[PDB]
C-alpha cells in the first residue's frame, strides 16, 4: 500500500544477491539506506543502487516490460516466478528456463494442445510456445529455423531439447511407437558424442567442447521426415594439453582404466604417467568411474549399430593419438636438425596408424617439400618437429570425431528423405570466465560474442518491424554493431589487425615469445575501446558483452601453432589401416589454430544467419541439483554470461514499455482528472491530453497507432504518483467522513431536549456513556491515523481537513461532551425534585381527601345526645374539630403553596393544573366539610334548647 512512501531500492546482498532497502539520505557519492529485512542502516555507493520496479510488475511473463530494466529487477522477477512453480520467463526474445529438478505437470498432452497456434503473449511462457512459433514461422515464412540453447548442464539442456522434439513429434508427425523413434536414437547418440566431445574443466565436470546442431527435417507440407547431427568448433587442442584440474576428452580415461589386460596389450596401452598428452594424469570425476563409463560408452555404440571392428578403429586411433605425445625429439650437437634417438614411440604410432616407421621418421625429421616440380627434403628443428607431431595428433582426433558424427548420422538419417526445411537445435558451450582465461577462453568468448551479435541483430529487425507497425519513427543503428568493435578486436585480419592476427604474426617469427606478443598487443591495441589493461597476473582485458574478462597470454604461441606435415598427411591418407585411411581420405605450414577457428565459426554463423533464430536460456539454480533452492549469485553469474542482461541493456536504451491507449488512460487518469472531457471517444487523443497535462518531455514517449511507447522508468514514476495520488484521495474521503461525523455528533450533543422524565434523562446518559465507550474511541483513532497519513503525504488541503483543524474540531467535540453530560446531570436533578414534589403534593391532597370524607361521615349522624351534659359534650369535640380544621387548613395550604412555588422555580409545565386542583378541593370538598360542621352545631343548639325546656318544668 504505502510502498511509494518507503523509497524502496535494490542494494547488493552477500546472501541474496540483492535485497530491498529504504533510501534515507545521500552523502556525495554514497547513500544511507535502511535494509527492509533487519532495519539496520548501511552506507552503500550510489552506483551500486539499482531501481526497483513497482509491485504491479510482479512475476511479469516478459521482463522486457519491466519499467526498471536492471539485473536486480531481473533476478527478483525470476526468483518469484521460480518459487511459484514458474520456471519459464520471457526476456524479450529469450526464453529463460531455470532447472526445477522436479517433475512438473506442465508437459502433458493436454497442454500441448493449448499451445498449438498460440502466440507468446496468449499463453504463459513455455518451451512449447518457442517451438510452436518457430514451427509456424517455418511454414508461413518458408524459411529454416534455429533454436540457440545455452547452459552449463548436460541434464537441463538435454531435457529442454527433448521437450522441443516431443512437441514437434506431436504437432508435425503423420503416424505411437514410430512417433518417438527420432528421440529414441538421439538419446543413444548423446553418450557417444559425450565421451569423445565432453571433458572435465575447472568449472564443469562434463563440459561439451563442441557445438551440436540437431536438425529436424520437414517436407514441403510440414511433416517430420528425419533428423541428423552437425558438429562445430571441436576443441582439438585439448587432446595434447590441459590446464590444472582439467581433463582431456572423457574417452581417453575410459579406455586407459576401463580396458582389460588383453585390450591393453593389443592397443599398446601404457599407464597414465607415461603420456605427456595427459597433463594432470588420472584426474577423477566425482561420483563417476572411468572404468565403468567405458562399458556404457561401448554399450551405446553397439546399440547405435556400430560394428566391432569400427569401435576398435576408434580405440586404436585413441591409442595412436596418445602415443604421438610420447615421441621425444632432441637437438643434436651444434646442428639445428632434430634427432629421435629412441624410435619406440614411433614404432607404436606407426603400428597403430598403419604406416611405415621409416617413412614416418623420415617424414617428420626430413620431410619432402615440393619446390618447382620436385620433392626437396628439408631439415626440421626440434620445435618444428614437435609442433608437427602435435598438429598431427590434433588433426587426427578431429577427423576421428567428425567421422563419428558422420557414422551416427548414418544411423539417424537412415532414409535420407531430404526435407524441404529444418529446425535446428544448437547446443554450444556458453561464455567462459575462469580465474585464469587462456587461448581457449578467448576462442570460446569470441564465439559467444558473435552469437550474442546474432541475437542483437535479430532483436533489431523485429523491433524495427514493431515501430513501423505503430508508425513511430525508427532512429536506431543495428544493435549487433554494439558488439562489432569487440569482434573486430579479435578477428579483424588487417586494418587494425586483431589479436588473432597479431598472434599469427608472432607465431611466424623466430625470436617471438609470449612476452613479445603481449607487447605487440599492448602497443597496437591499447587504444581500442573494448581493450583494457589489467589491475594483476593477467596480461590484457577484453570488454565483452558479458563484462570485462582478463586474459593471460601464457603459451599462446605454442597453442596457436597448427602446422600440418603434408608428408605425413600423405602417409596417413595412404594408410594400410582401413579406418585410418577412412579418416584421411580428404587430404591436401603457415597454418594456425586461430585462423582455423575463424573459418569454423564462419561456417557456423553462415548456417545460422540463413535461418530464423530463436533463443532459449537454461540456467542452473544451484550446484547441489536440489529443487526449490536458488543460488542468487550463481543465477546472477549466468545472467551476465548468457546475454540476458545484454538484451535488457538494449531495450533499456529504447522505448520498452508499450501501453495501449485505453489501458494507459484507465490506469493514470487519477493524475489527469480535468484534462479529458466527459464525452470523449478518441482514445489516442485522450493519451495526448494526459501526457500534455503531465509535462512529460518529448524524449520520454512516442505516440503510436494503438500504443504509446515509453522510456524506461517512466511507468515507475507514474505508478509512484498514482499510489501517491490515491492515498491522497483516501485521506480526503476519510477526512470528510470524520469531520462530518464530528459536526453531526456535536450538533446532537448540543441538543437540550432530554425529555421530561427521570427514565428519559438517564437513557441519554446511558447513550452518552455507550457513545464514549463504543463510538468515540474508533473515531479518536481515525484522528491519529489521518494525521499520520497527512504528515507522510506532506513530506513525499481543503479547509477543515488539515490535522491542525481536525485537532481543534475534535476539541470542540470534547467541550460539547463536557456541557452535554453536565446538562444531563442538571436535568436529572431537576426531574427528581419534580417527582418528589409531585409525590409530596399528591400526598397532602390524599390526606385531606380521606380527612374530608371520613369526618363528614361522622357529622352525618348528627348525634346530639340524650341529656343536657351529653349535648355539651358533643359541643366539646365539635369545637376541637373546628379548631383542628383551622390548624390543618393553614398547615396544608402553606405546604401546598410552597410546593407550587418550588415547581415554578424548576419551570414545571403543569403548575396551573396543580393550582386548580387545590382550588377545586377547597371550594368543593373542604368547604362542604366546614359547611357540614356548622349544620351539626345548629343541630346541637336546637336540641340544647328543648332539653333545657324539659328541666324547667
Amino acid at each position: 500500500a504505502d510502498w511509494a512512501a518507503k523509497k524502496l531500492v535494490w542494494v547488493p546482498s552477500d546472501k541474496s544477491g540483492f535485497e530491498p532497502a529504504s533510501l534515507k539520505e545521500e552523502v556525495g557519492e554514497e547513500a544511507i539506506v535502511e535494509l527492509v529485512e533487519n532495519g539496520k542502516k548501511v552506507k552503500v555507493n550510489k552506483d551500486d543502487i539499482q531501481k526497483m520496479n513497482p509491485p504491479k510488475f510482479s512475476k511479469v511473463e516478459d521482463m522486457a516490460e519491466l519499467t526498471c530494466l536492471n539485473e536486480a529487477s531481473v533476478l527478483h522477477n525470476l526468483k518469484e516466478r521460480y518459487y511459484s512453480g514458474l520456471i519459464y520467463t520471457y526476456s524479450g526474445l529469450f526464453c529463460v528456463v531455470i532447472n526445477p529438478y522436479k517433475n512438473l505437470p506442465i508437459y502433458s498432452e493436454e497442454i500441448v494442445e493449448m499451445y498449438k497456434g498460440k502466440k507468446r503473449h496468449e499463453m504463459p511462457p513455455h518451451i512449447y510456445a518457442i517451438t510452436d512459433t518457430a514451427y509456424r514461422s517455418m511454414m508461413q515464412d518458408r524459411e529454416d529455423q534455429s533454436i540457440l540453447c545455452t547452459g552449463e548442464s548436460g541434464a537441463g539442456k538435454t531435457e529442454n531439447t527433448k521437450k522441443v522434439i516431443q512437441y514437434l513429434a506431436y504437432v508435425a508427425s503423420s503416424h505411437k511407437k514410430d512417433q518417438g523413434e527420432l528421440e529414441r536414437q538421439l538419446l543413444q547418440a548423446n553418450p557417444i558424442l559425450e565421451a569423445f566431445g565432453n571433458a572435465k574443466t575447472v568449472k564443469n565436470d562434463n563440459s561439451s567442447r563442441f557445438g551440436k546442431f540437431i536438425r529436424i527435417n520437414f517436407d514441403v507440407n510440414g511433416y517430420i521426415v528425419g533428423a541428423n547431427i552437425e558438429t562445430y568448433l571441436l576443441e582439438k587442442s585439448r587432446a595434447i594439453r590441459q590446464a590444472k584440474e582439467e581433463r582431456t576428452f572423457h574417452i581417453f580415461y575410459y579406455l586407459l582404466s576401463g580396458a582389460g589386460e588383453h585390450l591393453k596389450t593389443d592397443l599398446l596401452l601404457e599407464p597414465y604417467n607415461k603420456y605427456r598428452f595427459l597433463s594432470n594424469g588420472h584426474v577423477t570425476i566425482p561420483g563417476q568411474q572411468d572404468k565403468d563409463m567405458f562399458q556404457e560408452t561401448m554399450e551405446a555404440m553397439r546399440i547405435m549399430g556400430i560394428p566391432e571392428e569400427e569401435q576398435m578403429g576408434l580405440l586404436r586411433v585413441i591409442s595412436g593419438v596418445l602415443q604421438l605425445g610420447n615421441i621425444v625429439f632432441k637437438k643434436e650437437r651444434n646442428t639445428d636438425q632434430a634427432s629421435m634417438p629412441d624410435n619406440t614411440a614411433a614404432q607404436k604410432v606407426s603400428h597403430l596408424l598403419g604406416i611405415n616407421v621409416t617413412d614416418f621418421t623420415r617424414g617428420i625429421l626430413t620431410p619432402r617439400i615440393k619446390v618447382g616440380r620436385d620433392y626437396v627434403q628439408k631439415a626440421q628443428t626440434k620445435e618444428q618437429a614437435d609442433f608437427a607431431i602435435e598438429a598431427l595428433a590434433k588433426a587426427t582426433y578431429e577427423r576421428m570425431f567428425r567421422w563419428l558424427v558422420l557414422r551416427i548420422n548414418k544411423a539417424l538419417d537412415k532414409t535420407k528423405r531430404q526435407g524441404a526445411s529444418f529446425i535446428g537445435i544448437l547446443d554450444i558451450a556458453g561464455f567462459e570466465i575462469f580465474d585464469l582465461n587462456s587461448f581457449e577462453q578467448l576462442c570460446i568468448n569470441y564465439t559467444n560474442e558473435k552469437l550474442q551479435q546474432l541475437f542483437n541483430h535479430t532483436m533489431f529487425i523485429l523491433e524495427q518491424e514493431e515501430y513501423q507497425r505503430e508508425g513511430i519513427e525508427w532512429n536506431f543503428i543495428d544493435f549487433g554493431l554494439d558488439l562489432q568493435p569487440c569482434i573486430d578486436l579479435i578477428e579483424k585480419p588487417a586494418g587494425p589487425p586483431g589479436i588473432l592476427a597479431l598472434l599469427d604474426e608472432e607465431c611466424w617469427f623466430p625470436k617471438a615469445t609470449d612476452k613479445s606478443f603481449v607487447e605487440k598487443v599492448m602497443q597496437e591495441q591499447g587504444t581500442h575501446p573494448k581493450f583494457q589493461k589489467p589491475k594483476d597476473k593477467a596480461d590484457f582485458c577484453i570488454i565483452h558483452y558479458a563484462g570485462k574478462v582478463d586474459y593471460k597470454a601464457d603459451e599462446w604461441l605454442m597453442k596457436n601453432m597448427d602446422p600440418l606435415n603434408d608428408n605425413i598427411a600423405t602417409l596417413l591418407h595412404q594408410s594400410s589401416d582401413k579406418f585410418v585411411s577412412e579418416l584421411w581420405k580428404d587430404v591436401d605450414m603457415f597454418r594456425t589454430v586461430g585462423q582455423l577457428y575463424k573459418e569454423q565459426l564462419a561456417k557456423l554463423m553462415a548456417t545460422l544467419r540463413n535461418t530464423n533464430p530463436n533463443f532459449v536460456r537454461c540456467i542452473i539454480p544451484n550446484h547441489e541439483k536440489k529443487a526449490g533452492k536458488l543460488d542468487p549469485h550463481l543465477v546472477l553469474d549466468q545472467l551476465r554470461c548468457n546475454g540476458v542482461l545484454e538484451g535488457i541493456r538494449i531495450c533499456r536504451q529504447g522505448f520498452p514499455n508499450r501501453v495501449v491507449f485505453q489501458e494507459f488512460r484507465q490506469r493514470y487518469e487519477i493524475l489527469t482528472p480535468n484534462s479529458i472531457p466527459k464525452g470523449f471517444m478518441d482514445g489516442k487523443q485522450a493519451c495526448v491530453l494526459m501526457i500534455k497535462a503531465l509535462e512529460l518531455d518529448s524524449n520520454l514517449y512516442r505516440i503510436g497507432q494503438s500504443k504509446v511507447f515509453f522510456r524506461a522508468g517512466v511507468l515507475a514514476h507514474l505508478e509512484e504518483e498514482r499510489a501517491s495520488e490515491q492515498t491522497k484521495s483516501d485521506y480526503l474521503k476519510r477526512a470528510n467522513e470524520l469531520v462530518q461525523w464530528i459536526n453531526d455528533k456535536q450538533a446532537s450533543l448540543e441538543s437540550r431536549d432530554f425529555g421530561d422524565s427521570i427514565e428519559s434523562v438517564q437513557s441519554f446518559m446511558n447513550a452518552h456513556k455507550e457513545y464514549k465507550k463504543t463510538e468515540k474511541p474508533p473515531k479518536g483513532q481515525e484522528v491519529s491515523e489521518l494525521e499520520a497519513i497527512y504528515n507522510s503525504l506532506q513530506t513525499k488541503a481543503p479547509a477543515g481537513l488539515t490535522p491542525n483543524e481536525i485537532d481543534s474540531t475534535w476539541s470542540a467535540l470534547e467541550k460539547a461532551e463536557q456541557e452535554h453530560a453536565e446538562a444531563l446531570r442538571i436535568e436529572l436533578k431537576r426531574q427528581k425534585k419534580i417527582a418528589v414534589l409531585l409525590q409530596k403534593y399528591n400526598r397532602i391532597l390524599k390526606k385531606l381527601e380521606n380527612w374530608a370524607t371520613t369526618k363528614s361521615v361522622y357529622l352525618g349522624s348528627n348525634e346530639t345526645g340524650d341529656s343536657i351534659t351529653a349535648v355539651q359534650a358533643k359541643l366539646k369535640n365539635l369545637e376541637a374539630f373546628d379548631g383542628e380544621c383551622q390548624s390543618l387548613e393553614g398547615q396544608s395550604n402553606s405546604d401546598l403553596l410552597s410546593i407550587l412555588a418550588q415547581l415554578t422555580e424548576l419551570n414545571y409545565n403543569g403548575v396551573p393544573e396543580l393550582t386548580e386542583r387545590k382550588d377545586t378541593f377547597f371550594a368543593q370538598q373542604w368547604t362542604g366539610v366546614k359547611s357540614s360542621a356548622e349544620t351539626y352545631k345548629n343541630t346541637l343548639l336546637a336540641e340544647l334548647e328543648r332539653l333545657q325546656k324539659i328541666e324547667d318544668a
